[PDB]
């Protein structure tokens, strides 16, 4: 079926989590129609701002987080896809299925988080709805929610950051641990695992 073989589209930035001020809030920067066309062309002329992007493919939506000049997300969201940019599709510079991790060069205009060196266990998870959820670190890749809630509230937030009290990146949200649909804990990619990948 060589003549008909299709190509998957690019990941597309469709919004961001604004952490600029005192109040965190989600912003949409591209609607579903323009996302569809930008995914096909890989050409995204929109201005990018901030640390946490909301990203989409044709079938999934999740988050992506800039840390040290790399926009990081999960492999279960992005696969091996390019990301759209002003000059066309950009190929991944990191791919690690064993960690559920991918990364591209951070887009012009983004701001990057700094990797945490505090060694603190009082963390904060940022979701696609701009909820800032306290999480106690429980291991290298696990943290417990101080206030559990249904997994529905976390769906679509893979690729988002866990931050320390000082706003540094401690990890990338990967998976939720639940009992009877209630998220009690989170699984995340520690920033050290990104820093060695780099
Ligand atoms: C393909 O190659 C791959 C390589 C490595 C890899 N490695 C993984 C750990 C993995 O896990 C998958 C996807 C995540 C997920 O759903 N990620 C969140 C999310 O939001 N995704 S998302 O909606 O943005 C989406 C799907 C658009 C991208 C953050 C969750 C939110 C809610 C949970 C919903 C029920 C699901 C509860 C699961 N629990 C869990 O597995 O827990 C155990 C891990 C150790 C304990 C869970 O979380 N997953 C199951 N897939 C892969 C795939
Ligand atoms: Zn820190």
């Amino acid at each position: 079926h060589m003549a008909s073989m299709k190509k998957k589209g690019s990941v597309v930035i469709v919004g961001r989590i604004n952490l600029s001020g005192d109040t965190a809030y989600a912003q949409q920067t591209r609607g579903e129609e323009g996302c569809q066309e930008t995914s096909q062309t890989g050409r995204d002329k929109n201005q990018v701002e901030g640390e946490v992007q909301i990203v989409s493919t044709a079938t999934q939506t999740f988050l992506a987080t800039s840390i040290n000049g790399v926009l990081w997300t999960v492999y279960h969201g992005a696969g091996t896809r390019t990301i759209a940019s002003p000059k066309g599709p950009v190929t991944q510079m990191y791919t690690n299925v064993d960690k559920d991790l991918v990364g591209w060069q951070a887009p012009q205009g983004s701001r990057s988080l700094t990797p945490c060196t505090c060694g603190s266990s009082d963390l904060y998870l940022v979701t696609r709805h701009a909820d800032v959820i306290p999480v106690r670190r429980r291991g290298d890749s696990r943290g417990s929610l101080l206030s559990p809630r249904p997994i529905s509230y976390l769906k679509g937030s893979s690729g988002g950051p866990l931050l320390c009290p000082a706003g540094h990146a401690v990890g990338i949200f990967r998976a939720a641990v639940s009992t009877r649909g209630v998220a009690k804990a989170v699984d995340f990619i520690p920033v050290e695992s990104l820093e060695t990948t780099m």
